[PDB]
């Protein structure tokens, strides 16, 4: 048999998105589990029981985003690791653009360890707008995975000719454009490696497929180290961190959309990581969905099923500790 599952995993990651789903009274909960070098997909988790809504449930990403609109500006030379931003919220006609905190700057690593959504578009402004659905768009947003399950549908990424000013402002930070946490998953195998975004498959790869070049290497090593301080003091997915290892990761929390409004009452809250964070092995995602009891931030409610589903797959997968155990 070749096929790529883990059971081990599998019911790792089962039961320990259970637990965080029933912890905090949420609706749903998914996860997936890939290996980081071949896109291998170790694990996919889905509750209640039912559909597979790590394929077929279209999510707005929020922050979870702002890694790649931040490697494309380093990619492209348009910002560096010690430009700081002025990050003061500020609003584009009614809509505003703005922080839980108001950061009078950031470097780029402060960007992503705080999830700055004034950062990101500023550096997301500094390309064209079709440049950027074109980026999104090879990121495979909008593109259909063909994962064989039924019910999945491609995503969302609408037409870059309809874009107001403030969506192209909007979507760096994750709004508007859709895809499940499957294809979020594969889109942070451009970051673990090593700037080559993986197809994804359900059967064990003897190599690496062969994939497409979405950074330089150079740009995935150096956004990979900056996830790193999401997962350290400072950061806003310290829940995240695991012992004996450094983990990049990053957290979310994306308002949902009831009926035509963007609720400030129900939220889906999304923690993906990878570890090794140097030479990444395994990445580890989690979404849950509307939480309504002990929180409802990506950090503090998908960080803590990340970081047993994360430590325990390394363990499953006998890989060594990076640094000393002190747990
Ligand atoms: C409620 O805001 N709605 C947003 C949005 O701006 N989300 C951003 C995003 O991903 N965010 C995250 C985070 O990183 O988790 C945060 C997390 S900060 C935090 N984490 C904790 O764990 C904790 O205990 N306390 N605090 C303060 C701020 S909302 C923002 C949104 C984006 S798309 C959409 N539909 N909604
Ligand atoms: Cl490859």
């Amino acid at each position: 048999d070749m096929l790529s599952l883990d059971q081990r995993i599998q019911t790792l990651a089962y039961e320990e998105l259970n637990k965080a789903v029933e912890y905090h009274q949420a609706k749903a909960g998914t996860v997936v589990v890939l290996d980081a070098r071949t896109g291998e997909i170790l694990a996919l988790a889905n509750t209640p029981g039912g559909r597979n809504r790590a394929v077929t449930d279209m999510i707005e990403p929020g922050a979870a985003i702002k890694p790649f609109v931040i490697a494309k500006a380093l990619d492209a030379g348009k910002t560096d690791l010690n430009e700081r931003l002025n990050t003061q919220p500020y609003k584009i006609g009614p809509s505003p653009v703005r922080d839980t905190h108001v950061y009078p700057s950031l470097d780029v690593r402060g960007i992503m360890q705080k999830s700055s959504n004034v950062g990101t578009s500023k550096l997301s402004a500094r390309f064209g707008a079709e440049e950027m659905y074109d980026f999104y768009h090879e990121l495979g947003i909008g593109v259909r995975m063909h994962s064989g399950f039924p019910g999945e549908t491609a995503g969302l990424l609408r037409n870059w000719r309809r874009w107001r000013p403030i969506e192209q402002a909007t979507m760096s930070f994750g709004y508007g454009l859709q895809l499940s946490l499957l294809q979020l998953a594969r889109a942070y195998t451009a970051l673990t490696h090593d700037g080559v975004l993986l197809p994804l498959s359900f059967e064990k790869q003897a190599v690496a497929p062969q994939g497409k070049r979405i950074f330089k290497e150079s740009t995935a090593r150096e956004v990979r180290n900056l996830m790193v301080s999401v997962t350290e003091p400072g950061g806003t997915g310290t829940a995240g961190a695991v012992d004996g290892f450094d983990v990049g990761a990053k957290t979310g929390t994306a308002r949902k959309f009831v009926n035509g409004r963007y609720a400030d009452n129900k939220h889906v809250a999304t923690f993906i990581g990878f570890a090794p964070a140097k030479n990444p092995r395994v990445i580890v995602a989690v979404t849950i969905d509307e939480p309504t009891a002990h929180g409802y931030y990506g950090g503090v409610v998908a960080g803590p099923p990340f970081k047993k589903i994360m430590g325990g797959s390394l363990n499953i997968l006998g890989i060594s500790p990076t640094k000393p155990l002190t747990a």
